[PDB]
């Protein structure tokens, strides 16, 4: 193991870090361990251990207070440091996060871009940062964000695929699924929320919001939409709806109506998940606590505001002599915002910039890591000057789609579609014209295929038949048109392919990833568990 690890150091040290501007390995104090006061308490983790899911569902709705979960393992760190948060530092105040704040609701660590990002540029594993954390942290909720049918890929899955994935997450230590669907389609849902329930944790139905309810110029995403599209997650059996607000959108007035019309239609305990771009995050979390919420989606101080979660000490603070609290530690919590602001120094080469609040997300609808995704993309094509322009094409793009919900994997459909629009200089006209002759985006084309499920109110049908010139388009679940994997097979090759037996994580982490998972393996061999490094050694060696 000592030649792999001496292999990485040296090509680190020599040939620098892919991706990242050479530099010195500047010298960094050790990060500030917590003085936590301790107290104990049972948590949301012992309920569901013991008693079951309906038990924590039960416990959420007599809870008086407002309950936080914390996103700084995934969410804080996906929006603002690119998803390039290491297990290593992770894993010095993991302890402390499961000690110092039992209240907590849950701790979403998982899900999301992380199981991709730290794959394929980490090259760790997310099952073992998965086991890990778990047995770091044992009393403590673990949330996970599912994309549905499509589980942690940008495509979709056959059932199975789904079904073995959910418990196999459930088996290793993740607690909540929080299961949304990109376009908002039920059926994407269903077998997802089903086999949840199956595996016994706890199923988070999620509404990703968009446009403004309060706003009668967008009369599609009205307050009634989202009345029907409880009702039915309701009629799923789900245990907690959970209210997805990807590109900070809902607005304070529109969160305290929607809350208080959702807590109307359905007995469900809500959660809602919010970003501070717009700047009004903590004033929206106050208003939906004013109508009622129950679970609210926060991060550390350190690793908050603009594209990622409000502040949970700004959220007791706001909250503190209120109606209703929040519950947390505050002092406790302020004491890991230190380690998290001097493990925040580690990842210099992945900052965003300087980051101001940003209200033009209201007119463009962008979520923050398509944001910075799209200005990385821009930046490599070269259309990085004029990303003004691309944000107008973004919108007018969104609108010519027919307004659809701009979440991953539909929003970079939206995103490679302005893109590809500003890279050739048309207009829609332009694409109504001339589009049988251009040929579009692949993720455009498998957009309009129906591949990501059915927007609502359907395609445009001119613009449909534009884009998929002779493909055929289904009009069902994409699931039920995906080819049949067999997991005794699919577990030879692996087997053939990575030369030892793997395990069921080891499998359906290579149905989800092939290339990804084997050029993991290769660079397992290669240098080694890399993920034993501190952060500046591993950057800069
Ligand atoms: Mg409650
Ligand atoms: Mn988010």
């Amino acid at each position: 193991r000592g030649t792999k690890t001496l292999h990485y150091l040296s090509m680190i040290t020599v040939n620098g870090f892919p991706g990242i501007e050479n530099t010195e390995k500047r010298h960094f104090e050790e990060p500030r361990q917590p003085l936590l006061n301790l107290e104990k308490k049972k948590t949301a983790k012992n309920i569901l251990d013991e008693q079951g899911a309906d038990a924590v569902v039960d416990y959420v709705k007599n809870t008086k207070e407002v309950l936080l979960t914390d996103t700084t393992l995934r969410d804080a760190h996906q929006s603002l440091l690119a998803t390039r948060l290491r297990l290593q530092d992770m894993k010095g105040i993991a302890q402390a996060i499961d000690q110092g704040l039992p209240e907590l609701f849950s701790a979403e660590m998982w899900g999301g871009a992380t199981f991709d990002v730290a794959y394929r540029f980490l090259n760790e594993s997310p099952w073992y940062r998965l086991r890990k954390l778990r047995k770091l942290m044992p009393n403590t909720m673990f949330q996970m964000l599912f994309r549905g049918s499509n589980a942690v890929g940008y495509q979709n899955y056959p059932d199975n695929v789904i079904e073995e994935f959910i418990r196999v997450a459930a088996h290793e230590g993740i607690d909540v699924f929080r299961i949304f669907d990109s376009l908002n389609w039920l059926p994407q849902m269903e077998k997802s929320i089903q086999a949840v329930r199956d595996n016994g944790k706890i199923a988070e139905a999620t509404i990703c919001y968009t446009g403004d309810i309060l706003d009668p110029s967008r009369p599609k995403y009205n307050i009634q939409y989202y009345k029907d599209l409880a009702k039915e997650l309701e009629a799923t059996g789900a245990h907690i709806l959970a209210v997805k607000d990807m590109a900070g959108l809902l607005k304070p007035q529109a969160a305290y109506r929607l809350i208080s019309e959702l807590k109307d239609t359905v007995d469900l305990p809500i959660h809602l998940h919010t970003h501070d771009t717009s700047g009004n995050g903590i004033i929206t979390y106050s208003g939906a606590t004013q109508a009622g919420v129950d679970i609210i989606d926060v991060a550390t101080a350190s690793l908050a505001g603009g594209t990622s979660q409000p502040s949970m000490q700004s959220i007791y603070y706001a909250l503190e002599h209120g109606p209703r609290h929040a519950s947390i530690n505050v002092k406790n919590a302020e004491q890991i915002d230190h380690y998290w602001e001097d493990v925040r120094k580690y990842y210099a080469p992945f900052e965003a910039g300087i980051t101001s609040p940003q209200t033009e997300v209201y007119m463009h609808e962008m979520p923050g890591g398509q944001y910075t995704n799209l200005k990385s993309q821009a930046a490599a094509v070269g259309l990085g000057h004029r990303f003004d322009e691309i944000k107008q094409m973004y919108r007018k793009v969104n609108m010519m789609f027919g307004d659809i919900i701009k979440v991953t994997p539909s929003s970079k459909v939206v995103g490679d579609m302005a893109l590809f629009m500003i890279q050739n200089d048309l207009t829609e006209e332009d694409v109504y014209a001339r589009g049988n002759e251009l040929n579009f985006p692949e993720s455009v084309v498998s957009f309009f295929r129906g591949d990501l499920g059915q927007p609502v109110g359907g395609f445009p049908e001119k613009l449909q038949k534009i884009i998929v010139k002779d493909k055929a388009v289904i009009t069902d679940r994409p699931g039920l048109h995906a080819e049949k994997v067999d997991f005794e097979t699919v577990k030879a090759d692996l087997e053939q392919k990575i030369g030892y037996e793997p395990g069921d994580h080891e499998v359906i982490s290579y149905i989800m990833y092939p290339q990804v998972f084997l050029d993991y393996q290769k660079m397992q061999r290669e240098f080694g568990a890399v993920t034993l490094l501190d952060t500046p050694t591993f950057l800069h060696g």
